[PDB]
C-alpha cells in the first residue's frame, strides 16, 4: 500500500493510490519528500 515506487519516490498524495506520502509502517519522508529508506 504505502512504500513509494523504484526504490524510492516522491509524495504525491494520489487521491486515487494514496500511498506515496502516508509511508509505509513510519517510514518516514527523507531530504526530498521522497518517502524512501536505505541508510541515512
Amino acid at each position: 500500500q504505502m512504500f513509494c515506487n523504484q526504490t524510492a519516490c516522491p509524495a504525491d498524495c494520489d487521491p486515487n493510490t494514496q500511498a506515496s506520502c502516508e509511508c509505509p509502517e513510519g517510514y518516514i519522508l527523507d531530504d526530498g519528500f521522497i518517502c524512501t529508506d536505505i541508510d541515512e
